[PDB]
C-alpha cells in the first residue's frame, strides 16, 4: 500500500463518516507520555484495523488507534500506538497516517519523544525544544521520502530549514516561564539514530563532536512528511539520561530506567501540552 | 533484472545493430545542463524502452534515451533522462547502463551535477572539479555495489583512491584559464546525501566540520560503477547556493532557485564540455 | 526465513543429533586467518546445506560449514565460510547462526577480522583489541536488529556499553606480554563501513576526525546479535595498511596486499587464539 492521494482519500472519507470532528491539530505522544489522550473530551476511538489502507500493527502488537475529540476547546486528532522505523515498517506505512491528517484539515502537529542527552548541560528529566536535526538515515539513502514523489502532497525536493516552527517554540517556553519550570527547558539539535540499539559510548562521543544536543530513534520521519505537505511542527524531547556522562563513568542504560523518567515527568508534560493546545494561534 | 554480463551483453548487441557508432566517451548531464546533447552530430536516439533489459523509467516520467553520435570529431554516447537513487531505483538499475557503456567501448565518462556549497569560498554559479568523495550511503550499507559481485566487470573489493582522474581535472582547468573563467573554478570533496530533502541547516554545519566542500544527491553511484570496471571519470558540480551562509542567515532554497542558476551557467558549461571532449587524449 | 526461536530450535536439534558436542565457545575467523579450524580435535563438519533453515551460501560460492570439536581441552564451534552484509544477505540470515550458537550453549564468542588503520600509531601487521565501535549502518536505519524483536533472545532496545568484555581484552594482552609480542598489540575503536568498496581517502580523513582507530566491513553485526542474547565477545583486528598515510602519499590498496599481510601474521594469530581458548575462565 502506497501513501498516495487515492489511498489517503479513502481513509479520510471513512474517518469523516464516523467522527463528525474536523481536527486542525494533531498529536503524537512518546511512550509513557500519553495520559493526555485519555482526557480527550467527547472522544471517538477509531482503530487502525477499521480504516481503509492503514498499516497492520499486530506483529509488534500493543495498541493502535486514532482518537478524535476536543482539548481546551480545540478540535484534535491523536495517534495512539507506536509506528517506528526500527520495527521494519516501510516509508509508505509511516507516511500514510500523517497524509490522512493533512486531508482531514490538520495544520499543526505536536510531538513528544524520549531521548538521550549529548550536550553536557542536560540532566535526566530535562526537556529539549528541537530546533533542527541531523538525519543519519536520510544522508544514507533511507530517507522517509525515497521513492516516487506524491505530487498532490508536496514537491520532489523539499527544504527543511523551517521544519520546526519558531513561534511554537517561543510559546512553549512562555508557558514554562509562567509556571516556574523554565529551568528545565533547553533548545537543541536532534540526531536521528535509526536504532533499535541505544547509541554506543563511542557513537555518543562522535555526536558531541558533530554538534548534536540529543539523540533518539523517532520523530524525524514524521517531521519530514509533515513539512513536505505544509503542516507546522513542535517537537519536544524528554531526556532520559546523559550519554556522555554515562560513557565517561561506565554506566549502563535500559528501557526500564527510561520508563521511570517518563513516569517522573508525565504529569508536568501532560499539563504543559494541554496549555500549548489551548493557546495555539 | 540483474546488472550481470549476460544482460549487459544483450543490450550492447541491440545498440550495435541499430547505431553503427562505437563510442569511446560517455556523458551524463545534470538537470538544465543538457543542451550539449541537442548538438550531437549525425545522432541516433535509442529509447530505453527498446533496449533489452533496461529499467522502466515512466513512474518518475519524463525523458529516458541513449544518444550516440559525434562531438568535436569524437564518438560519444550520452545518457538523457534521470536515474537517481532517491527515486527508488535499485543498485542493479543504476549500474546496468554504465556496464553497457563499458561493453560498447567507453573509456572516459564525463559527469555534471547541481550541488550545494559548504566551503566558505564558494558562491552561487561557481564550478567545483570533484577530487574525492564522502559516501554516506556506502558507509551505511547502501553502497551501489551491495550484492553479489559481477566478476566479469571488476573485483569484489574495489579501491577508489584514483576514481577521479587527475589529468582530466588538469585539462578542465587549462581550458578555463584559456578562456578567462578560471576565477570561477575550484576543486573539492563531494558529500553524497541520499536525498531527496535538501541538507538541513545543521547537516550543512556538520559537513563543514567533516571536511566537505560540496553536497549533492547524485554522481557517486555512477562513479563507483565506472571505477569498478576501469572507466576514467571527470565530475563537475555547479554550485546553486552556499548552504553554510544560508544557515547563518535563515535563507531558504528551492528547486526553482536551483534551476535558475542552471540557466545562468548553461551556455558556459556546454561550451566548456565541448572543448574538453575535443581535446581528451 | 526469520531468525526466530522455532527456526533456531530446529537447527539446534539437528546439530545435537549429529555431533554429541555441546560447545561453550564459538569462533569466527577472518579471511586467510582460519588455520586454527584445521587443527580442531575429534572434529565433526556439518555443512550449512544440511542444517534446517540455514541460509544458502552458493551465490557468493566458496566454503560454508560448522565445525565442532575440542581445542586445548575446551569444547568449541567454529563458523567456516563468509556471511557478510555487503554480499546482500539479510539481517535474518546473519543472525540465525549466532542464535543457534546460543541455543547450543555458547557463552563466549571470539572473532578476528582484517581492517584498515586510521590512528597514526598503527602499522601494517599490528593487532587491535576492539573496545567499542561506530556503527554507520545502525545510525542509518540498517542495524542488524531492524525488524520485529525476537523476545526469547533479548530485549527490544539493547545496551551495547559492555559488548566488548574487558577481562577478555586483558587476557589477550597478558598472553601477548608472556610471548614478547605486546609491542604489536593496541586497543581502539572500530568503524563499520558497510562496503564493499574500501574507504575512500576523504572518508579515511573523516574517520580520523571522528575518533576512529580502525575501519572494516564485518564484525559489528555479529557483536550486536551476541550482545542482544547475552554472549560475551572478544574481537581482534589485523591491520592490513594505514589508510591515513596512504591518503597522504597517494598509495593504493587491494585485496592481494591484504591477503599477503594475513599470510605474514597467520601463524602468530593461530597460536595466540589457541592459548586464549585454553585459558578462558
Ligand atoms: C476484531 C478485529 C480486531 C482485531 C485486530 C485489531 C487490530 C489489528 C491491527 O491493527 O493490525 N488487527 C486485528
Ligand atoms: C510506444 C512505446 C513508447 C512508450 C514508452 C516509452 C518509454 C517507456 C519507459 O522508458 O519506461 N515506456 C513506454
Ligand atoms: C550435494 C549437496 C551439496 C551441494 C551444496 C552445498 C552447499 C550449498 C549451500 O550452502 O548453499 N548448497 C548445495
Amino acid at each position: 500500500v502506497v501513501a498516495n492521494y487515492e489511498n489517503a482519500s479513502m481513509a479520510a472519507d471513512y474517518i469523516k463518516r464516523v467522527s463528525n470532528v474536523l481536527p486542525d491539530i494533531g498529536i503524537i505522544c512518546g511512550s509513557g507520555l500519553g495520559k493526555l489522550i485519555e482526557e480527550i473530551e467527547e472522544r471517538k476511538v477509531i482503530p487502525y484495523i477499521n480504516i481503509p489502507n492503514f498499516p497492520k500493527t499486530t506483529v509488534a502488537g500493543h495498541v493502535g488507534n486514532l482518537v478524535l475529540g476536543s482539548v481546551g476547546g480545540r478540535k484534535i486528532v491523536a495517534m495512539q500506538g507506536r509506528l517506528h522505523m526500527y520495527e521494519g515498517y516501510s516509508n509508505q506505512e509511516i507516511a500514510l497516517p500523517i497524509r490522512v491528517m493533512k486531508l482531514l484539515g490538520v495544520r499543526v502537529l505536536l510531538i513528544t519523544n524520549l531521548a538521550g542527552g549529548i550536550n553536557r548541560k542536560l540532566k535526566s528529566g530535562d526537556f529539549v525544544l528541537i530546533k533542527g536535526h541531523i538525519n543519519f538515515p536520510g544522508l544514507g539513502l533511507n530517507n522517509v521520502l525515497v521513492g516516487p514523489n506524491q505530487d498532490e502532497f508536496g514537491p520532489r525536493f523539499p527544504d527543511l530549514s523551517n521544519a520546526y516552527d519558531r513561534l511554537l517554540q517561543q510559546l512553549a517556553l512562555k508557558i514554562a516561564q509562567e509556571n516556574d519550570f523554565q529551568d528545565l527547558v533547553h533548545e537543541g539539535v536532534y540526531a536521528f539514530n535509526g536504532g533499535p540499539t541505544y547509541e554506543s559510548p563511542d557513537e555518543s562521543n562522535m555526536l558531541l563532536k558533530l554538534g548534536c544536543d540529543v539523540v533518539g530513534m523517532s520523530t524525524v520521519p514524521e517531521v519530514i512528511i509533515a513539512c513536505h505537505c505544509g503542516i507546522k511542527v513542535l517537537a519536544v524531547s524528554l531526556i532520559a539520561n546523559n550519554s556522555i556522562l554515562d560513557a565517561e563513568n561506565d554506566v549502563s542504560i535500559n528501557h526500564e530506567k527510561v520508563l521511570a523518567v517518563a513516569e517522573k515527568r508525565a504529569d508536568l508534560l501532560q499539563m504543559w501540552f494541554k496549555e500549548i493546545i489551548t493557546r495555539l494561534p
